[PDB]
């Protein structure tokens, strides 16, 4: 009726989105099981506790797992939701290939359970966290929504594609459902306040947090996974997108659902690709620190270059990413410098 | 001393497979929730009660849903399974397109749960019921295992494809798993005793049972779904395979698992395609009755022709579909004639 349910809202993208929702006047209800979120000193996960402080608005939260039908039932009885933004899931941490069942359980079974409860309670409006990984090895660049999908390299990406397909099927079968599938490119950056940001545990698998950790002195040097691709400089190229813009894209998705759009799919990227070395350099500039690097072997399954065609999202969702490279680096640096250990110990 | 778990064992293919298993010396434990199986006068589904009589061997059975985590866990705890043959699932009554979530829950989440429970109990040998539908609209024929998969039309076929992908990944990640994915073509026929067979509830959605129902005099005429396809006679072409041969292919699969085979995928078909009209004619011959029919509109999603390339199975599985068209028709007829209304509890 009123509320927006946000699954996995304590995570990186989700917490930034909760913040945007609150500032836009929405009332979110967040759920998370702390699988990859840090527990604050109170009820709320630290990220959310900080979002509350930042917005001066309260965060309604419930600790729970999407795999728990009982809890889902109780949740859906307690609140009247008008839409669900689904961030909860396991992300490839490079782990996927080795633990397929965990991925398929959490991402597939958990999403199906969510979809079923939504259907049961008549909440047929969803915004889903998809990924450019669904396009597989790029056939052409930039990647537009019409590029082929499926034929993924890993259990994680396959999981994303399977979910998109299930949702398409659901929308076909029941014309009352509205779903916006958002294919994120490479999220980076952090809220301008520097109070929240990505909080990886252990050695980061993604570039940016590793880069930021070298700059802060936590890591000796960045290992660059190959310099022999068919890219202007030999290193992998990606469409780095500021998490704040990404979060704002979810609000635009909400408005889209109101149009009774059925199933729509949009890329959420800037359309500008940057190489590993370019990112390193920009981080040196932002941080004022040196970021030593070593060229190592190619990482299994890595693609040479991946970047988005942002046209459709601009035309249909009315959204474009506003923040550039320098801004992403400055914000990421601020978060890292201001929070040397992430959210806590 | 180790058993074989048979999920969905009370159904068409499963009952036939339980019979083959019993005859070949295996010890099955069968589970079914009666979603699409008839309850016997006793605890056993009628089909399995008959299999017990036919074989003179006991059938260990538990009424249970694969979606029931607690029950499934207790089952794996109670027995020491050496392998699992997974038949349980929803097939479609042309329904899948309209109830996607049901297919995704029962087929997809049900199998993920089964695989998790299996892993947890140290059982990593699986025989999975797949289908030629995973190939989608044929890009060429005959369909060999190398033909592209995915790109299916309905939720049912998508579920099967997603399951195959999941198992392939599992095997890739853990070399200790062994899994045989069998892509069945169009199973037909019945055990030669005539005591068991396909037992549809209501108007049959598949060809053969409808034809037999007409031949027995229950139905007026066969409705032929389109006659304008690009095939010899305009009617759809399919690779019909005798359920007994299909069932025996499961025994071959268990043998394959014992070879520490990893993930293997095999078509289970005869390699010979027959049209709708050719099947009617064969049924006329078996039944000794004229079988009328009327041509109606095309059935949404139907492919023109589909048939297998059965060489890989012959070679690697050491299995071949022995029974021909007449046998299939004669066996189907015997079952239908001796059991005009399908299964019923004992008198
Ligand atoms: N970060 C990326 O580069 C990226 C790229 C593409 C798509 N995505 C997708 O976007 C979504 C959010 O990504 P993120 O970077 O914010 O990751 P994240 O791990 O920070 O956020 C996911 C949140 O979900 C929660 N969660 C996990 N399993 C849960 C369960 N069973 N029940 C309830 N909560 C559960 C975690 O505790 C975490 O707080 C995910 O679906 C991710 O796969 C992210
Ligand atoms: N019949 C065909 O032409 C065909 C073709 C391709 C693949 N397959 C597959 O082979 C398998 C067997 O098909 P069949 O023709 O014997 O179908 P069937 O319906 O006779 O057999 C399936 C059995 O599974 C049981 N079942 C369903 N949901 C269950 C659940 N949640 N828990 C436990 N048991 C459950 C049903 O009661 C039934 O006895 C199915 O997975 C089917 O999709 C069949
Ligand atoms: O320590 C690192 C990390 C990354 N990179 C390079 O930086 C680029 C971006 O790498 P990320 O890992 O941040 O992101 P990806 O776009 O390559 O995404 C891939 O890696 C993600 C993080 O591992 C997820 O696993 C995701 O499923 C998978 O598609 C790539 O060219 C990568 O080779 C390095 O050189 N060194
Ligand atoms: O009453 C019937 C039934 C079938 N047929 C035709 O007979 C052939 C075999 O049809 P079946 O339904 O027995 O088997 P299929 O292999 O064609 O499978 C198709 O039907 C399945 C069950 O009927 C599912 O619907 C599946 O999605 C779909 O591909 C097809 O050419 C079909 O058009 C008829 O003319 N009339
Ligand atoms: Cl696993
Ligand atoms: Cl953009
Ligand atoms: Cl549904
Ligand atoms: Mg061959």
């Amino acid at each position: 009726a009123e509320k927006v349910l946000v699954t996995g809202g304590a995570g990186y993208i989700g917490s930034h989105t909760v913040l945007e929702l609150l500032e836009a006047g929405y009332l979110p209800v967040v759920i998370d099981n702390f699988h990859n979120a840090f527990r604050g000193g109170g009820s709320l996960p630290e990220s959310l506790r900080r979002v509350q402080e930042l917005t001066g608005r309260s965060v309604e939260f419930e600790e729970m797992d999407i795999l728990d039908q009982g809890a889902l039932q109780r949740l859906f009885k307690k609140y009247s939701f008008m839409a669900v933004i689904h961030f909860a899931g396991l992300k490839a941490m490079g782990e996927s290939v080795q633990k397929p069942l965990d991925y398929y359980r959490v991402n597939l079974t958990g999403t199906i359970q969510l979809l079923e409860i939504m259907k049961a309670h008549g909440v047929k409006n969803l915004v889903f966290s998809s990924s450019a990984t669904v396009y597989g090895n790029p056939q052409y660049l930039p990647l537009d929504e019409a590029h082929p999908t499926g034929g993924c390299t890993n259990p994680y990406g396959k999981s994303k594609f399977f979910i998109e397909e299930m949702i398409r099927d659901l929308c076909q079968a029941d014309k009352t459902w509205n779903v916006v599938l958002l294919r994120y490119f490479n999220p980076t950056g952090a809220h301008a306040s520097g109070c929240i940001g990505e909080d990886p545990q252990g050695i980061p698998n993604n570039l940016m947090p590793y880069v930021s950790q070298v700059a802060i002195g936590r890591r000796e040097a960045l290992n660059v996974f190959g310099n022999d691709y068919d890219t202007e400089d030999g290193t992998g190229v990606r469409d780095y997108i500021h998490v704040v813009d990404l979060a704002k894209g979810h609000i635009a998705a909400l408005r889209k659902l109101k149009e009774q759009c059925g199933c729509r799919i949009y890329n959420l990227g800037t359309g500008t690709g940057y190489s590993v070395l370019q990112m390193v350099q920009a981080m040196e500039k932002a941080s004022g620190k040196k970021i030593p690097y070593k060229v190592v072997a190619r990482r299994e399954g890595d693609v040479a270059a991946c970047y988005a065609n942002p046209s459709l999202a601009q035309e249909e969702l009315g959204w474009t990413a506003a923040l550039g490279l320098d801004r992403m680096c400055e914000d990421l640096w601020r978060w890292q410098k201001q929070n040397p250990s992430g959210f806590g110990t």
